[PDB]
Parts: structure tokens; sequence; C-alpha cells
């Protein structure tokens, strides 16, 4: 549960994401894959990628690093009302990926390191506060469809 002012922050953010989605979501996934290696063997599509300066040349991790920012982007945009949007990845992500919620607080973990890489001394500790909670939320709405489903 977020504040309207919380919520701005958030949508703030945001905009440095929207600026360069290719270039944060290809860093998003690089930092995910190179911190644990273990969520690099669920894609298929990426398993065969042994360094990070592969990792850094393919475009189809770009790709899919934009996707990913995507979808999450339409979420972060409904401030919470985000049922509908939730659902199918929730959905996907714990029965046809398999995907444990340990990897999307690993994930999440990442997007706050990326920001502050990326945008170094221009995202202040409210800002990591109200993103924080939003990835929060984000991972506990899932985690509760995880739950419905059984799945661990
Ligand atoms: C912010 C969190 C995430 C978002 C918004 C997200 C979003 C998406 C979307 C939109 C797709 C394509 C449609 C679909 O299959 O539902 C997808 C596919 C996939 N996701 Fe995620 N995802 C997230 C986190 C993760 C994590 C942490 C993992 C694994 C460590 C993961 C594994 C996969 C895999 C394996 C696919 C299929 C890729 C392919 O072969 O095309 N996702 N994700």
């Amino acid at each position: 549960g977020l504040s309207d002012g919380e919520w701005q922050q958030v949508l703030n953010v945001w905009g440095k994401v929207e600026a360069d989605i290719a270039g944060h979501g290809q860093e998003v996934l690089i930092r995910l894959f190179t911190g644990h290696p273990e969520t690099l063997e669920k894609f298929d599509k990426f398993k065969h990628l042994k360094t990070e300066a592969e990792m850094k040349a393919s475009e189809d991790l770009k790709k899919h690093g934009t996707v990913v920012l995507t979808a999450l982007g339409g979420i972060l945009k409904k401030k919470g009302h985000h049922e509908a949007e939730l659902k199918p990845l929730a959905q996907s992500h714990a029965t046809k990926h398999k995907i444990p919620i340990k990897y999307l607080e690993f994930i999440s973990d990442a997007i706050i390191h990326v920001l502050h890489s990326k945008h170094p001394g221009d995202f202040g500790a409210d800002a990591q506060g109200a993103m924080t909670k939003a990835l929060e939320l984000f991972r506990n709405d899932i985690a509760a469809k995880y739950k419905e489903l059984g799945f661990q």
C-alpha cells in the first residue's frame, strides 16, 4: 500500500527508465544473470551465454529486457490496481516458466542496483523507498497467486 506521494515518486523514477527502456532492461537482466547464475538456467534462449561480453552483445537479451520492463511499467502505472495485468504474469511464471518467488526478489533488488548505477546521485532516498515499496507490492501480489496455485 502506497500513498499518492509515493506513487508520484515511483512514476517520476520510471520516467528515467522510459527514456532508455532497452538499456535499462539489458542491464537489469545482466545484473540478475551475473549475480545469480542459476537464474540463467530458466531461460532456454539465454543459457548459451557464458560471458558477460556475450550477454552485452546479445540483441535478443536487450529485446527481452524491453518486454520485461514494458510489462512492469504497465503494472506500475496502475498504482496498485493491477489485478488484471498481474494475473497472467503470475500464472505464466508459476506454471510455465517455474520461477520461484526468490528470483522475483533477486530481480527487484537488481532494479534498485541498476537505477543507482545509471543515475548516481539522482536516485534519492525517498525515491528508493517508494520504488522498493512498489516492487514489494508487486512481489506480494504475485506471492498470493503462487500460494493459490501451490507453487514453490
Ligand atoms: C519484474 C519481473 C518480471 C516481469 C515483469 C516479467 C515479465 C515477463 C514477460 C512479459 C514475459 C513474456 C510473456 C510471458 O511468458 O508471460 C516473460 C517471460 C519469461 N520470464 Fe519473466 N518477468 C519477470 C521476472 C522473471 C524472472 C525473475 C525470471 C527468471 C529468473 C523470469 C523468467 C521468464 C522466462 C524464462 C520467460 C520466457 C522467456 C522466453 O523463452 O521467451 N521472469 N517475463
